[PDB]
């Protein structure tokens, strides 16, 4: 089998993708933002504390006659960015872009924290990491991908995420005709559950590149790329006027500015994030300062290729025995 959905930017500046799940019989229709940096797969539902529903579609058990109750189940998060959410589990049918796995659990939220009531976009999270960070409790839980893997053609899905346009998700197939030149294929290690990767270096705009291990993790729940701080100094000290601002939360920089491009290794081949990729925008309605794209990961403890790297690439998550990841221009 194989299965092949459109995600499409959830605001002007690609904060977030969501992409559009079938739960249950009938189907209930949710738009979950597709995480390759987690493992649950959560929703809003009927038993969300109505006051942190704002917008939301919700997933009603009750109605889905496919749905049953994982007892005594509950699960609890908490993700990078400080958000949070936790609840009970069912069992039900999911289905993503024609791909049809039954009983997936489907954690059920009794409580989101506020960034997530006030987007009303995102109905959920679908988690595409490794099943041994899911948070289900007493008996953890498959992720979809974990589930799904032995009926499909092959055991991978592709992450083809757009620059302020709709992309697309692939599972168990690669589309040969939705990238350039060839993937480049690159070791992975599960063993912080995530897909953990070591880039070959960097170079800023048209300067040479640096030939430096960076180990990070692809992580398409992330908006931003973490790099570390020498690196992360490297970029933005090309660009006049930009600065590390403590009160804003990292750099900024002119909005006249026209930003340079930054590459990525893989292995020996070469991934160009394209500098207008790195504009997160007014820091403010009506500032002239900027958000930047590329931040540090001094704080966080791992380095983050997300959506700003990975937009710039066709992404293999390849799900084999021994896992790999694989990039190509596009
Ligand atoms: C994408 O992350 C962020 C964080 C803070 N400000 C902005 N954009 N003004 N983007």
């Amino acid at each position: 089998s194989t299965g092949s959905a459109t995600t499409t930017p959830i605001d002007s500046l690609d904060d977030a993708y969501i992409t559009p799940v079938q739960i249950g019989t009938p189907a209930q229709t949710l738009n979950l933002d597709f995480d390759t940096g987690s493992s649950d797969l959560w929703v809003f539902s009927s038993e969300t504390t109505a006051s942190e529903v704002d917008g939301q579609t919700i997933y009603t058990p009750s109605k889905s006659t496919t749905a049953k109750l994982l007892s005594g189940a509950t699960w609890s998060i908490s993700y990078g960015d400080g958000s949070s959410s936790s609840g009970d589990v069912y069992t039900d049918t999911v289905s993503v872009g024609g791909l049809t796995v039954t009983g997936q659990a489907v954690e059920s939220a009794k409580k989101v924290s506020s960034s997530f009531t006030e987007d009303s976009t995102i109905d959920g999270l679908l988690g595409l990491a490794f099943s041994t960070l899911n948070t289900v409790s007493p008996t953890q839980q498959k992720t979809f991908f974990d589930n799904a893997k032995a009926s499909l053609d092959s055991p991978v899905f592709t992450a083809d995420l757009g620059y302020h346009a709709p992309g697309t998700y692939n599972f168990g197939f690669i589309d040969t005709t939705a990238y350039t030149g060839s993937i480049t294929y690159t070791a992975v290690s599960t063993k912080q559950g995530f897909w953990e990767w070591t880039s070959t270096g960097y170079a800023v705009g048209s300067g040479t590149f640096k030939s430096t291990s960076i180990d990070g993790i692809a992580d398409t729940g992330t908006t931003l790329l973490y790099l570390p701080a020498t690196v992360v100094s490297a970029y933005w000290a090309q660009v006049s006027g930009a600065k590390s601002s403590s009160s804003v939360g990292g750099y900024v920089f002119p909005c006249s500015a026209t930003l340079p491009s930054f590459t990525f290794g893989v292995g020996s081949a070469r991934i160009v994030i394209p500098g207008d990729y790195i504009d997160f925008g007014p820091i403010s309605t009506g500032s002239s300062s900027c958000f930047g794209g590329i931040q540090s990961s001094a704080g966080i403890g791992i380095n983050i290729f997300g959506d700003v790297a990975l937009k710039a690439a066709f992404v293999v998550f390849n799900g084999a025995t021994t896992p790999t990841l694989g990039f190509a221009s596009k």
